[PDB]
């Protein structure tokens, strides 16, 4: 184990030994989790906070096929352009109406909430690695997340703190960027919203998005935002040759084959910590 064979690695080594953390798990964690293990760690490390049931799952569906006003209108227009290379999600594939069922289940869970655009990448993400009362079980408990939370609801003040924050790392590791964004006004809610919102699920292609799911399963919110300083560290360079206008939207419509071992490769070089303050109590002190 641990010898170049990752899926006996996990199942026969790691998972036994959930209760994660060993600096040698931590090292492979980095390299992604293969597809076969995905769904048990992801859920393990998602976790069911809400106490959402597979009978809730089936009756919240129920109401959904009944219910069946603009609102279908926008989880069908979301869903035929979620990850649509791969001609799965959409109608006539495979995970079409499984897909559908997330979203549906959850609009009659919380009809406060309904269907945010968006939310059907981080659905399809989940069916392809949980079975589908599972991953609706994900799904609610993903969204329910502090950070999720703060960039759906319509009072921004949480993501505030999030993106100061943000800012504090931003300066710390990539002191010359961040003054180039600020001499432009190129300020963290033009690209860093959908970012963190889907956790890249709508941002990045799909392989590499998994992979930073997996490594968020590890370290937790604040991989999502070492994640943004390493694509804007990745981008640097061209970056700060663009003004306000080309940098936006660059960065709102990453490269479709963005390269995930030359990201990680720059992920690793941020440090999420300044003046001896990791993420957690810098943005505690910035909530508080």
């Amino acid at each position: 184990y641990f010898q170049g064979n990752a899926v006996l690695t996990w199942n026969n080594e790691i998972l036994p030994n959930w209760e994660w953390c060993s600096r040698k798990v931590r090292d492979l964690w980095w390299q992604g989790i293969p597809p076969s293990v995905r769904g048990k760690v992801w859920s393990l490390a998602i976790g069911n906070e809400l106490n959402i049931t597979h009978e809730l799952f089936d009756i919240c569906l129920a109401r959904a096929k009944e219910r069946w006003e603009a609102s279908l209108e926008l989880i069908k227009l979301d869903i035929s352009r979620t990850f649509p290379n791969l001609c799965i999600f959409q109608q006539g594939g495979p995970y079409h109406d499984m897909l559908h069922s997330i979203l549906g289940a959850y609009t009659c869970y919380r009809p406060d909430v309904g269907y945010v655009q968006g939310m059907s990448f981080i659905a399809a993400v989940l069916i392809l690695n949980l079975d589908t009362a599972d991953a609706f079980i994900a799904f609610s408990n993903l969204l329910n997340k502090p950070c999720q939370m703060a960039f759906f609801r319509v009072d921004h003040g949480l993501m505030l703190t999030y993106f100061a924050a943000f800012e504090v790392f931003f300066e710390e590791n990539l002191p010359k960027l961040f003054a180039h964004f600020k001499k432009n006004n190129l300020t963290p809610d033009i690209y860093l919203i959908d970012w963190i919102f889907t956790l890249y699920s709508k941002s990045l292609p799909l392989d590499l998005a998994c992979r930073i799911w997996d490594v968020f399963c590890r370290d937790g919110e604040e991989f999502l935002f070492r994640t943004a300083l390493g694509i804007l560290k990745l981008f640097e360079d061209i970056l700060t040759k663009m003004d306000f206008i080309h940098m936006a939207q660059f960065l709102t419509r990453l490269p479709e084959d963005l390269p995930a071992e030359e990201l990680f490769a720059s992920i690793a070089t941020i440090q999420m910590q300044s003046r001896n303050k990791k993420w957690a109590q810098v943005l505690t002190a910035l909530q508080k």
